[PDB]
DNA sequence: GGTCAGGTCAGGTCAG
């Protein structure tokens, strides 16, 4: 029931020195050259595609066309998304068997199963081992993007920060062979790093941490006031306040690191025992008071607040903060608006000084990330009217809220979609299920919420541009799914794709009706079912034109007619925004090419 | 057969 090959490096095996007796012995030539390659110092930067060429004999493929086929896969590995797969079927389908010298002697009907396992063998024992030999994959947490870094480069940074963390007494090496709970990892961010712990999956102790986590969330919702609902807080405050809003979003740097463990331990003990048993209280207290971590064959103690990566760290930091909130922000104007996440505070009032004071009140208590601070206060050095917060972009003047998109310039957008599922594999002769699973709704739902489609505080200018931006995204996902159909399913019948295409602009457009209509408000003008299906079909237009040659046929019949009149009842929806591509998505790389 | 309540999964958003 296994159709898929996973691209990621840790699926790699460790190469025998000699090839097994069911494999043809041209392979042993390759393994020998593999060792010779590893003994090369390789101080200077070198491409993997180039290094493999001088390892795998041309004599193994015969023709250059066969070889480029196999390089299309190495490149995919070198450019992989987390979880990305290919079909095992590609490893052999459509090859020029004639040109393969060592198969003339093997019966034709026997050849494809020899080539798949020989290509599996080369991929598992030579290609990934070598990539691993020179680099480390780190996941950027922008979608599933994985960046590869040179081992000499990463190691240097690792040791560099490790020495800092050893200087700053955050990490202290002791001698008791106390059990470490996980392995520390140093993963670089924008300017800093992130020290995190990977918990050894514990021996049936996770259920215990699940239980404790729920039990303290019960104390959070109880002895501490609710922090709002965000959608309702921003609804009410924009109605209670009619003048120019003033606001600030501040980003605390290292919320975990700046927790005072002692206080947290006193909060723990302070719980009523009908709520939290004294034994459990004490388990958390020496759990977070004794955080031990394995580095390079050494076990250290973590004492800078809470360990990112520990299962308790989240909820325990929540408790800490909720208690702080009581201390410092309970008395604020009732009319003003305030909402917090884990380390992101958003505060709005119609008076400049109340926000300015809030900035001071917060700075007296916390060390913040000053570059991350955003404000419309006129005496700030870079004031703005739009504040990013919580995955949304609030405009304090207009009071219109958009979705926030995390797509750096040259981000390869295929990294924002997990199209492969290894627990539920799709056949190579069933591309229809591979293009529909791509099209499941749940993936854009977080942009199909009361927040984006309501017309309570939102114009129609903005309830439109929202739905339009969401659909640009579903398009890019469609394009990535297509090139997975093209490059892994290898389909040439593009007739069973239009089905789910229009079969989702209908449901995709209709959902915006029930969700958009249930949250009507005083800026609601008039929206229309085919106004939405037309926005949708013009979004696909503006996107698909980026690979016009593969797609003009589909855009030819689309553009031709379709009644793209684009009449809008409001009149202040420019509608120019809909023809073309919103600036965010034009500068995203849609092609796949391994840099090194 | 038609609801609910609970459980799982999936892909996505938050945020460490
Ligand atoms: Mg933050």
């Amino acid at each position: 029931m296994v159709h898929y090959y996973r691209l990621s490096l840790k699926s790699r095996q460790k190469a025998p020195k000699i090839v097994n007796s069911k494999y043809n012995s041209i392979l042993n030539i390759a393994l020998k050259n593999f060792r010779l390659c590893k003994k090369h110092k390789t101080k200077k930067p070198v491409q993997i595609l180039a290094l493999l060429q001088e390892i795998i004999p041309k004599s193994y493929f015969g023709t250059t066309t066969n070889l480029k086929r196999f390089y299309k896969v190495v490149e995919k590995i070198l450019t992989q998304s987390s979880f990305e797969c290919i079909h095992l079927s590609v490893l052999h389908k459509c090859y020029d068997y004639d040109a393969i010298p060592w198969l003339q002697n093997v019966e034709p009907n026997l050849r494809p199963k020899l080539l798949l396992k020989h290509n599996l063998f080369l991929l598992d024992n030579i290609v990934k081992p070598i990539i691993a030999f020179y680099y480390k994959p780190i996941k950027t947490l922008n979608g599933h993007e994985i960046k590869f870094i040179r081992k000499e480069e990463y190691i240097s940074f690792e040791s560099k920060v490790f020495h800092k963390l050893k200087k700053m007494k955050y990490l202290v090496e002791v001698q008791d062979e106390v059990k470490p709970r996980g392995v520390l990892n140093i993963i670089p961010k924008q300017d800093n790093f992130r020290a995190i712990v990977s918990i050894f999956p514990d021996s049936a102790r996770k259920p215990f941490f699940k239980l404790l986590t729920s039990k303290i969330y019960k104390v959070l919702e109880e002895k501490y006031k609710t922090s709002g609902s965000l959608y309702t807080c921003w609804s009410e405050f924009t109605q209670k306040t009619q003048g120019q809003i003033y606001g600030i979003k501040v980003d605390i740097r290292d919320a975990y690191g700046n927790v005072k463990i002692p206080v947290l331990c006193k909060l723990i003990q302070s719980i009523p025992t009908h709520l939290l048993d004294s034994e459990k209280k004490n388990f958390i207290v020496d759990h977070i008071s004794n955080q031990f971590v394995a580095f390079r064959r050494k076990i250290y103690k973590w004492n800078h607040g809470l360990l990112q990566g520990d299962p308790l760290s989240g909820c325990l930091c929540e408790l800490y903060m909720a208690f702080m909130d009581r201390l410092y922000f309970s008395n604020l104007d009732k009319d003003a608006f305030i909402h917090r996440t884990v380390d992101d505070y958003f505060f709005c009032s119609p008076h400049p000084h109340k926000v300015y004071d809030f900035e001071l009140l917060i700075k007296g208590v916390y060390q913040v990330n000053p570059t991350k601070t955003r404000t419309n206060l006129p005496t700030h050095r870079h004031p703005q009217d739009e504040i990013p917060y919580c995955g949304k972009i609030f405009n304090l003047t207009t009071r219109q809220v958009r979705t926030l998109y995390k797509l750096p310039p040259n981000y390869e957008i295929r990294h924002k979609f997990k199209l492969w599922n290894f627990n539920n594999q799709i056949s190579d002769d069933n591309p229809a299920r591979f293009l529909q699973k791509a099209m499941d709704f749940p993936f854009i739902c977080n942009s199909f919420t009361k927040f984006e489609f309501n017309t309570v505080f939102n114009d129609q200018r903005t309830v439109f541009a929202n739905f339009y931006d969401a659909m640009i995204c579903v398009a890019y996902k469609f394009d990535a799914a297509m090139m997975a159909l093209r490059t892994s399913f290898l389909v040439n019948d593009f007739g069973f794709i239009w089905l789910v295409l229009s079969s989702t602009v209908r449901a995709y457009a209709s959902r915006a009706f029930k969700k958009i209509v249930t949250y009507k408000g005083g800026k609601y003008r008039k929206v229309t079912f085919q106004c939405l299906k037309s926005i949708a079909w013009r979004a696909f237009l503006a996107v698909l034109k980026r690979r016009t040659e593969i797609y003009k046929g589909l855009i030819d019949r689309i553009k031709s007619r379709e009644k793209l009149t684009m009449k809008f009842h409001d009149g202040e929806v420019d509608a120019s925004y809909f023809c073309k591509l919103p600036e965010k998505f034009r500068f995203v790389k849609i092609n796949r090419k391994a840099s090194i």
